[PDB]
This record gives C-alpha cells, sequence and structure tokens, in this order.
C-alpha cells in the first residue's frame, strides 16, 4: 500500500520536478523491478513511459536519467505477468515508441538490447 500510493504520488508530481533533482529521485525507484506486486510495477512502468515520452527529445544529466529510463524498461520488457507483457508490447508498438516502417522498426530495435534479455 505505501508502494501503490507513493508512486501514485509521483506519477502526480513529476512534471514540476526538474530534472536534477528527479536523477536523485529515480535513482532508488527503479529497485521496484520485480517487487512481488503487480501493482507497483505497473505504476513504476507508467513512471517510464511518462519519463521517456518526456526525455525521449540537451542537458547530460536528463540524458542520463532518460537513458536510465530507457534502460530498466528494457529490462521491463520481460513479466511474469502476461498483463504487463500485453501492456509493454502496446507501448513499444507504437509508432513513436517504434517506427511503423519495418525497416525503420528494425533499424530503431537494434539499439534497443539488453545482455539480460
Amino acid at each position: 500500500e505505501r508502494q501503490k500510493v507513493c508512486l501514485d504520488i509521483i506519477y502526480k508530481m513529476m512534471p514540476k520536478l526538474k530534472p536534477v533533482e528527479l536523477r536523485e529521485l529515480l535513482n532508488p525507484v527503479v529497485e521496484f523491478v520485480s517487487h512481488p506486486s503487480t501493482t507497483c510495477r505497473e505504476q513504476m512502468y507508467n513512471i517510464l513511459m511518462w519519463i521517456h515520452d518526456n526525455y525521449r527529445d540537451t542537458d547530460n544529466d536528463s540524458q542520463e536519467i532518460f537513458k536510465l529510463a530507457k534502460d530498466v524498461l528494457i529490462q521491463g520488457l520481460i513479466d511474469e505477468n502476461p498483463g504487463l507483457q500485453l501492456i509493454i508490447r502496446n507501448f513499444w508498438s507504437h509508432e513513436t515508441r517504434l517506427p511503423s516502417n519495418t525497416l525503420d522498426r528494425l533499424l530503431a530495435l537494434n539499439s534497443l538490447y539488453s545482455p539480460k534479455i
């Protein structure tokens, strides 16, 4: 319950924050991947897509935050919950996340990789 309410707080508050604070804020947030609750993982994923869409566009630290966000998102591609798998597939299959052109989609996903996945 604390995890859920804290993540809801983060979801309602991030646009007010700045990348300098967001760095240190997110540094422990990503720890809750593989947490024993699909709810918290889903909420932090919502955080992650919010950041990624708001940071896929420049300051070096913001670039580092956005890189960490995309990295953990790639780590989030593997889900024990099939619903999380479906929602992450819906997210990544989107045009902004993946170019509609098959050639361009292939070129984009080349960068997408994790040694864990």
